[PDB]
């Protein structure tokens, strides 16, 4: 009934492919908002002017600075209300140690384009 992952997730995944234009299965909890969105907050900026609509949800700029991935985007909803009284959906390695991945291996092994 109330704001649950897949709607936070496909609710918004779906609005994302409206203003970022990305796909929705794409969109996933293990966003960062920028590092992954890479859109900046400019868009994201909309999305959220319609989830903060659509549903009605509660997470002005106050939050909005905060909100630093999904998780987070979604815990100030839920957490605001009474849902998971924990941390959040992703939260797996201590409340403050949050880490929305899961890490296991190294990296420095990506690259780029460039114009």
């Amino acid at each position: 009934m109330p704001v649950t992952q897949e709607e936070i997730i496909a609710g918004i995944a779906e609005i994302i492919e409206e203003v970022t234009g990305i796909e929705p299965s794409e969109i996933t909890p293990e966003k960062s908002f920028v590092d992954d969105l890479d859109i900046d907050s400019l868009s994201m900026v909309e999305i959220a002017v319609q989830t903060e609509d659509k549903y009605g949800v509660k997470i002005p700029d106050e939050d909005l600075a905060g909100l630093r991935t999904v998780g987070d985007v979604v815990a100030y909803i839920q957490k605001l209300e009474e849902e998971n009284p924990e941390a959040a959906q992703a939260l797996r390695a201590k409340i403050e140690s949050e880490n929305p991945d899961a890490v296991a291996n190294v990296q420095a092994r990506l690259e780029a384009e460039s114009k």
